[PDB]
């Protein structure tokens, strides 16, 4: 019997709109004993807002045991904790699992798009390039967008802990040479607490 | 009861025949009852007798750790054989096995392109030369920077990424004084990968 515990999501975090969640869950509950409790506190003071989901039968023949709670923004933000607390037979004691928004004093990221490299142009498909840096804390949402519309076709790597304590990223976009070599605008959008609005776009283009 | 942990050897040792590659077998949580621990090694499942088996250490808890090498050629783990650590103790009802090797599927070319900085860079006091490399498999893979033949200090290189083909890709991101860059300094990134002539190829970048 183990108890992981989840933050949200940060795009649910920044747009007043979405509903973030921390998320604790429960794996390795043995048929003999069911009946797992869960006790959720935000910053020592119990709420009851919990729902628990319905658990699975896993090929393994345990069960996992998952507790939502909603969030609201500014609580998330201002960083405080969230305390998910476990009780069932086979454990000895209850389990106390915490978390919240890492501290310290959030930094802007700085948002560069960069072209395909000429050595690419011989191939089908290029790569269109944009890299963040300079962020803190590491919770950040990349998109990318032409003509007002979501491009798919991209993957971002994590976020990586920069020499001078901040972070940065690379998003690349795959595209079709002849898409590149038109003119249209493809542009990188980045979601950050630090932003003015929680939003910025940077656009690249031939031209 | 004791744990088993097994680890490969790095990517730059299989891939230079003067570098010596090992595959490390970890035993912790040893109790002070039954501290005797033996190690059988197998390759594709035939058992071999050249490891090395260092002296029990023990920890601060009360547990000892126990460490046996094996040196492998390079090869053997190109070609994907299996290595399997066989951990035997009285405190257990069984024997642990693990069993590590390289990862499965065709190798693949890396792709090298070298990146100037963003116009809208130029105006701070550092700048970012960017190294993209794609289309590799497996995701072992060695990432370096010099100038002038001289070893770069400061760069940082993002894990490996999945892409949408089945093929890997990562960036390296060099930082340099504008200073340097604007006077036409040469940079280099250089790239060590299976798939590649050689194992290394090398790319530069510079103002002109
Ligand atoms: C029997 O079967 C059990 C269950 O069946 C599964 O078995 C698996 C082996 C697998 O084969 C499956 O096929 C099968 O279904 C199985 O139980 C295992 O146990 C594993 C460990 O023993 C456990 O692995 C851990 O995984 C967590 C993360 O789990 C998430 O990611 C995985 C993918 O990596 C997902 O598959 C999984 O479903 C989890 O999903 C994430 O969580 C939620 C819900 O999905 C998402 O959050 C919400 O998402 C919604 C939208 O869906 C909203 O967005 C909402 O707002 C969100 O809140 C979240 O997005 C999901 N994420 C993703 C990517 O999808 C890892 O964290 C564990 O890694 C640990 O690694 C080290 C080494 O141990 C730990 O030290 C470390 O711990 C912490 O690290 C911190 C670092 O900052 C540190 O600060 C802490 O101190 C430290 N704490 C401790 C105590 O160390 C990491 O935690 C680990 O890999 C499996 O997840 C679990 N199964 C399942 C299904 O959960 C049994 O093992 C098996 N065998 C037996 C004998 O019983
Ligand atoms: C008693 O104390 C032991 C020693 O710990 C010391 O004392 C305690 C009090 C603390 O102060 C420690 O900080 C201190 O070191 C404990 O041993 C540890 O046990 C845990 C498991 O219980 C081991 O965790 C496993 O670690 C794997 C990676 O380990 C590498 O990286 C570690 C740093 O991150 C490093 O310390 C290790 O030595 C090891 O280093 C590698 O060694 C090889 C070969 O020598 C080299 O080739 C590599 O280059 C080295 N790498 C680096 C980065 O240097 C994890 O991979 C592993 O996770 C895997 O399995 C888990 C499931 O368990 C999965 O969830 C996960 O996804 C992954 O697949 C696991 O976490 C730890 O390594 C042990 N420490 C040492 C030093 O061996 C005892 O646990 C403790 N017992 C009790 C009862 O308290």
């Amino acid at each position: 019997p183990s108890v992981f515990l989840f933050p949200p999501k940060p795009k649910d975090t920044l747009m007043i709109s979405r509903t973030p969640e921390v998320t604790c869950v429960v794996v390795d509950v043995s048929h003999e004993d069911p009946e797992v409790k869960f006790n959720w506190y935000v910053d020592g003071v119990e709420v009851h807002n919990a729902k628990t989901k319905p658990r699975e039968e896993q090929y393994n023949s345990t069960y996992r045991v998952v507790s939502v709670l909603t969030v609201l923004h500014q609580d998330w933000l201002n960083g405080k904790e969230y305390k998910c607390k476990v009780s069932n037979k086979a454990l000895p004691a209850p389990i106390e699992k915490t978390i919240s928004k890492a501290k310290g004093q959030p930094r802007e990221p700085q948002v560069y798009t960069l072209p395909p490299s000429r050595d690419e142009l011989t191939k089908n498909q290029v790569s269109l390039t944009c890299l963040v840096k300079g962020f803190y804390p590491s919770d950040i949402a990349v998109e990318w967008e032409s003509n007002g519309q979501p491009e798919n076709n991209y993957k971002t790597t994590p976020p990586v802990l920069d020499s001078d304590g901040s972070f940065f990223l690379y998003s690349k976009l795959t595209v079709d040479k002849s898409r590149w070599q038109q003119g249209n605008v493809f542009s990188c959008s980045v979601m950050h607490e630090a932003l003015h609005n929680h939003y910025t776009q940077k656009s690249l283009s031939l031209s």
